[PDB]
């Protein structure tokens, strides 16, 4: 598209309607972009002896980027409700990215007054990494996404990437990337940017919860025709009754003893924590007692491990040491905030397919029992994969991640984003943005010296993201009502999901996705 | 005398979905066929009763 | 008011006793409801009202 100065290069498209078979979410926000790194690429690295498991090496780029890898970027509270309460599952389909109404303001600090004006002849630069040649930095829960509330304005984040490193140093195999060596479209006021993307085939999310259990799958009325051993010694114990091999036919009575066809999902035990700050051990163990992995001799915390249940029945107070995603309430410092200032997510719908995160896995034998030796039991704390296991993945919440770029390696197992969502080989490419550097005043004499005197300026405009969603409708013959998400009809202070007395949108609680029931 | 098939549970993930007791793991296995004798009301009263009906003729098929 | 069924009772309930209980010992008041029957004819739930009105004075011939 190509138009003029006094002619808007786009309209405000923010709406969503339903097709019963699918739903299209249109979102528009206002963005602002500073000049990052002073038009410079900078080599960043770990502090000279400041930390060990946090060593790193990379670069800081003068470029910014757009992101909307949060569900609340597209769905409104209400829409999310309809979605959750009605559909077995859902998925992404298409994508439409649009940049418009661009304005480049240049600022000057004269005396003690900052004046801002229009630099019409100035441009901005956009390009999309569709060849996936730039390090994919999205899908890492970073901030700078689109505001949940449409009326809010946001600052466009800065691009920074990491590389292979040996402590504070780097290896010869490390990689340096210049985004200027990429063809980019430059835009003046009245120019716009267009982009269309098509999601790959990716399994529906589980907007459902099982009404049956793995162990409670059989028939309560009929007995099995299979036999198991339940008595090794205990006979008609009185005279001459040491031991005897006795077998029983499985019945509704021997419910946790019946033959089985399937196993629970894998596991990686997490430490149990209480929300009550006195049930816990009087010691600081959020690192020395937490489950972690290490690569290249570098410890890294296994935060959202395999999908495991948060708590067993009749507790609802013990959450796993970081066994789930925790969201911070609006207005709360990034450094050591209170327990009443965060929102911990409960994964208690997957109890029927998944092992409890804090609890064990089960029992394993590890000896040759006999008259000479007593049978030994081992408590299994870590279980790899097994032929016959079935599990449910995590959950997506209104403010959770949407997709994630599956790493390009030789092998993957069950490539679903650990933080939750859709694992994509080729995910919505990265869209870069940056203000074209404008040389300040040059000398009448020639200078070979690198240019570093520029006019200070920032850009602003609108951005629009349209996404189509395929839906999986609900087909259940459940007689009684199922559970639905709802607002408290009671007389209330402030309205859930709303601005306050001085204009600040706030998301009260996290929103699960599993409210509807399907069988096994 | 062993089992033949087994309905693979409808979850987010499976590994090697073969029935642990042995046989063929099926996403969509031979559906369940139900059967029942249609209830036959025994003798009713000449006066109307809102009470749930529980007097039936005993029969087998 | 005489539109319903003389034989069958309504499945709706109305309140007909506010105090009068097993009146003897410690029986001041109690909320008691009855199911409409052919017996409670002018007490049954209704779907319609009579026409408007503007009272006139009564005269005799
Ligand atoms: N989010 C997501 N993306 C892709 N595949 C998923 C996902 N979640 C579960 N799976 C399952 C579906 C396929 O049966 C299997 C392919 O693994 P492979 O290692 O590709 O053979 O992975
Ligand atoms: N009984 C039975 N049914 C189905 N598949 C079986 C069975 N036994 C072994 N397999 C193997 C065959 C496929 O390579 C794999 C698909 O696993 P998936 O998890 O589907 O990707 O599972």
């Amino acid at each position: 598209g190509a138009d003029g100065v006094g002619n808007s290069s786009g309209n405000w498209h923010c709406d969503s309607q339903w097709l019963g078979d699918r739903v299209i979410t249109t979102s528009t926000r206002t963005w602002a972009l500073p000049t990052y790194n002073n038009h410079l690429y900078k080599q960043i690295s770990s502090q000279s002896g400041a930390s060990n498991d946090n060593h790193y090496f990379g670069y800081s780029t003068p470029w910014g980027y757009f992101d909307f890898n949060r569900f609340h970027c597209h769905f409104s509270p209400r829409d999310w409700q309809r979605l959750i309460n009605n559909n077995w599952g859902f998925r992404p389909k298409k994508l439409s990215f649009k940049l418009f109404n661009i304005q480049v303001k240049e600022v000057t600090q004269n005396d003690g007054t900052t004046t801002i004006a229009n630099n019409l002849t100035s441009t901005v630069q956009v390009f999309t990494d569709s060849e996936y040649q730039l390090p994919y930095v999205l899908g890492s829960a970073h901030q700078g996404c689109l505001p949940p509330f449409p009326a809010d304005v946001f600052m466009v984040p800065q691009y920074g990437y990491l590389t292979l490193n040996n402590g504070s140093q780097a290896v010869g195999r490390s990689s340096f990337y210049c985004l200027e060596y990429f063809p980019s479209q430059m835009l003046r006021t009245g120019n716009n940017f267009q982009f269309s993307y098509t999601f790959e085939d990716v399994p529906f999310h589980s907007s459902y919860a099982h009404s049956q259990s793995l162990d409670r799958l059989m028939n309560p009325l009929i007995d099995q025709y299979l036999y198991y051993l339940n008595r090794t010694q205990g006979t008609t114990s009185g005279t001459t009754n040491q031991s005897r091999l006795l077998f029983s036919q499985a019945g509704p009575q021997s419910m946790s003893l019946q033959a089985r066809n399937w196993l629970p999902g894998p596991c990686y035990r997490q430490q149990r924590l209480s929300k009550t700050a006195n049930d816990n051990n009087n010691s600081n163990f959020p690192w020395t007692a937490a489950s972690k992995y290490h690569l290249n001799g570098r410890d890294s915390l296994v935060n959202p491990g395999p999908a495991m249940a948060s708590h067993k029945d009749d507790e609802e107070k013990f959450f796993p040491m970081h066994g789930n995603l925790i969201f911070g309430k609006e207005g709360t410092t990034a450094s050591n905030a209170e327990l009443d200032n965060v929102m911990i997510t409960d994964e208690e719908e997957i109890r029927t397919t998944n092992p409890v995160a804090t609890e064990q896995y089960g029992t394993v034998a590890n000896n040759l029992q006999s008259s000479n030796t007593a049978p030994t039991t081992r408590t299994v704390n870590d279980q790899g994969a097994l032929p016959g296991m079935v599990w449910q993945d995590r959950d997506v919440y209104l403010q959770g991640p949407i997709w994630a770029k599956i790493p390009h390696t030789d092998g993957h197992f069950h490539p679903s984003p650990l933080m939750g969502g859709f694992g994509l080989k080729h995910p919505p490419p990265q869209i870069m943005i940056k203000n074209t550097p404008v040389p300040a005043n040059p000398p009448t004499t020639f200078s070979p010296a690198k240019f570093a005197s520029f006019i200070t300026q920032y850009s602003t405009g609108q951005v629009s993201v349209e996404i189509e969603w395929e839906l999986q409708k609900e087909n259940s013959k459940r007689w009684n009502p199922e559970i639905q998400y709802t607002s408290n009809y009671n007389k209330s202070v402030n309205v859930d999901f709303t601005v306050d007395t001085n204009g600040v949108y706030s998301e009260p609680r996290p929103i699960g996705t599993r409210y509807l029931t399907r069988n096994l």
